[PDB]
């Protein structure tokens, strides 16, 4: 066995099943949801054309790197012949294989050194250098313009942004004046109308009353419905006692099966009569065997140890949270009502993504939803749901499908469609929970066909996609010219980190 | 070709790559943290001696479970020797290999039927059917009180369960008198003093006055601890704006990479003072190209564009969050002081499992923790933490290592040992998190040796170590006499869910 050079990994460098090499232009980073927006947008460009340096760390260019992988796959090849006579036609495969990349990389080469002499007469591509807050070269920009399959949003914090980057958002809602865009760049110019207006003057009022948010537990609000019908008064005491358990026993046990088949159907067996041995659960049983409650108990103590007596501790494990129930007791600031305001509205664009990329719908929903009445609707009745401990999302796709038709849908959004988009919300959310700004995000499925694509966690165009748009058709590809459609033919837009094809050369030997 | 009815699983049930097989006893459900405590300690034993009911369906005992596999077995037995007619001798491997599986389980089913029999004149097993909030046998809590890679850890919550059933924890600290030893059953007497009543009394009062936890994200806390120094009324103005402004950047650097260094040492040569592309940052480049301040501009503003400019979005990316921010901004009640004081015992005791596991002390951390001045010492700290929103663990980590001899450590624990005390923690407690009793719980760790393994979901024991301490080697085991051992010579206490060997006798025929 021979040491070889050539690494199987380089940044934005791919290789398919039939040996093609395809260079994948990087627009942001990240997975499904980009983590760059605004100033940041253009990061991943800046490098890919120019290198930079991050965190200390010398980033090179995508140029640089080929140069690189060209050296190594060159002295590869000088050591095949050597090689060759230990084998004369047995690394005969790979000779072959390894020239092929070779001319490859050789032509992604010229076209990158042209691109900047000759085709940036615009100063498209420099600007990234340049300009103080660069701007998604053209190309880039047509390429999103263009896309089936990734589409930016573009939301209204209070305290906006003016320098987003993403021209084309198919959510977009009224946003206030940037501070920005104001003399003392401290605060922005308010307006008093609107989605994200009504989200936050609902959630937390001029009044500064605050909205309480009255989230239980599973097992409390079981509880505390229960004991709703209850007075603190009351006892399982007199003549009547053990009917009076009984009538407390079924209650409770109604109360925790209907909260729980929502989520478990199996528990539509549970019953709170009997331990798990066959136990029956009466007085006597709970106040002289276990001696854990009397007559004196409150209705809340019969509870607990009905409860602990006969209720696995797997049934109170809970669910995953939502976004919207951080653990806060309350919203009771304008910066509380902004974060809730934003998870509505980020919501609302996952909603809108989902119908875009599966083809019910080409509207925008922030149309919609920004016009009255439906900006006030929406914001009271998510306000009812957080006092109500609710579930908000099911409240959103609810008044969705009262106007589904409005919304361009020819069909309310089914079970499983709003499912599909809760998790897709939920994870996209807490990806990008941290961001700095929350003006506008790139969001891309690469499980569905189109121009855009993930690797090596940038989510990426294709390069030649790029460089035919900047250039205009006017450089043909020679041998290239088909790469764009092939890697069309491949199973996912989602791409492997690593380049398989270039280590089973090694795995063979 | 016949079809074969032998279950590829049966609870309790492992197939090792020798044909041996072995009965798991089962202590409590889980994985590494029990999720059965207290009154519960005692299901998978009732269920694996007698069978049980949980949420409407019922789980069958071993021994009727060996039953249903050996009549299984039988039948695939009858069916190779209806096939000696039809194919003389192809069958001999796994004819050999069933009826080895047949015999072991039937000398199984001996067992429990001869401890249940011959061997329970105290009732130790039968209890588990007859009383009412049973106890673990004796032979589990011996096989528990000298496991080297499991430990029962107590606690002190308010509200305490007497019913604990972990007898020989490894942490414990001082309680209440439960509610359950007192004539009225309804509220327990409290003790004054020791780690519980320190952490109660300390983070919620007499006064009522409430503790503010006083959480940021790493980039608040950043901005809040730089602006700290400052005033409302700072400015980057005057004759030395150019030197304010570095002073700023340096600061910000400062403590920027203070925060990110806990987490990621990389970020040490984090620089604050060039944008990616290598531009200064410097009063005309963010004033008058950016255009994104002014000289009246607030600090804050300030540090914000220094970096929206500088960093990474990457490096904004949360941590896994604490359990000690549940997202409440304050401490407000008893039940709010009693939450927390449960999760720094719990990590306290994570701590001590750790230590132990590890080989590092035999010491019981509580009894250290319990004593003055530490119990009031450590919970002072803990309320400080929470009101400058610090990270909780490092405190604790400190006040330990400052102690470490005492505690019967010969070093400190290491940052290492920190992160892994600190994950452990998290990913324990987020499991437990909704336990309706905090009193105690079984910690194992499976991928360490010793005496208790993780099967189907189950921390378990091996049967034959069990019965031979149930016995007290009166009944020898014959033929699986060295099962135990050989379970031991396995790779790893976490064993396969499924019996591999059973469906792998089928391709070599
Ligand atoms: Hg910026
Ligand atoms: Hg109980
Ligand atoms: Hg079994």
């Amino acid at each position: 066995v021979i040491k070889f050079k050539e690494p199987e990994r380089c940044d934005y460098l791919y290789v398919d099943e039939n040996n093609k090499v395809h260079i994948l232009l990087p627009i942001v980073g990240g997975d499904e949801i980009g983590l760059d927006n605004t100033c940041q947008t253009a990061v991943e460009l800046i490098t890919f054309f120019y290198g930079s340096a991050h965190s200390g760390v010398t980033k090179y260019s995508a140029e640089h790197q080929l140069s690189e992988y060209k050296r190594q796959l060159e002295e590869d090849i000088k050591a095949i012949n050597s090689q060759k006579k230990i084998s004369p036609h047995a690394y005969d495969d790979l000779l072959k294989e390894k020239i092929e990349r070779l001319q490859q990389i050789e032509k992604y080469i010229e076209l990158i050194q042209v691109l900047k002499k000759q085709y940036d007469e615009q100063n498209d591509i420099r600007q990234l250098r340049t300009g103080g807050i660069p701007q998604l070269p053209s190309g880039v920009k047509e390429i999103i313009k263009s896309s089936e399959n990734a589409f930016a949003v573009r939301l209204s914090p209070y305290d906006n942004d003016k320098f987003t980057r993403f021209d084309d958002p198919l959510f977009n809602v009224k946003r206030n004046i940037s501070k920005y865009d104001t003399p003392s760049r401290q605060a922005p110019i308010p307006i008093y109308e609107g989605l994200g207006y009504r989200l936050r003057s609902t959630l937390f009022p001029e009044d500064k009353t605050p909205t309480p948010i009255n989230k239980k537990s599973l097992r409390d609000k079981v509880k505390s419905t229960v004991l709703s019908h209850y007075k603190d008064e009351d006892r399982i005491d007199g003549e009547k006692k053990d009917e009076k358990l009984n009538e407390l026993i079924t209650n409770l046990q109604n109360e925790l099966v209907k909260e729980l088949v929502k989520s478990d159907p199996q528990y539509s067996k549970l019953s709170l009569s009997k331990d798990p041995r066959g136990k029956e659960i009466n007085y006597d049983y709970l106040v002289n065997s276990l001696m854990l409650v009397d007559n004196d108990s409150e209705i809340g103590d019969w509870i607990d140890t009905i409860l602990d007596a006969t209720v696995d501790s797997t049934v109170w494990v809970a669910q995953a949270s939502s976004p919207f129930y951080d653990g806060a007791k309350e919203i009771s600031s304008d910066r509380d009502a902004d974060k809730i305001s934003i998870r509505v509205q980020y919501l609302l664009a996952e909603a809108n993504i989902y119908c875009k990329t599966n083809k019910l719908s080409d509207a925008n929903f922030g149309e919609f939803f920004d016009k009255e009445p439906h900006a006030t609707e929406i914001a009271k009745r998510v306000k009812e749901g957080f006092t109500q401990g609710a579930d908000i999302e099911p409240i959103i796709y609810d008044y969705i499908n009262s106007n589904h038709a409005e919304l361009g849908l020819k069909s309310p959004l089914t079970g499983k469609q709003q499912q599909e988009i809760t998790d897709k919300f939920t994870k996209h959310y807490n990806t990008i929970k941290e961001s700095p700004h929350f003006d506008e995000f790139f969001v891309a499925d690469p499980d569905k066909k189109g121009n855009i694509f993930s690797h090596q966690g940038r989510i990426s165009c294709h390069f030649l996609d790029f460089f035919t748009r900047q250039t205009k058709g006017k450089h043909p590809l020679g041998d290239l010219a088909s790469h764009q459609e092939a890697l069309q033919e491949g199973t996912s837009n989602r791409l492997h980190h690593k380049n398989e094809v270039v280590a089973q050369g090694y795995e063979k030997l």
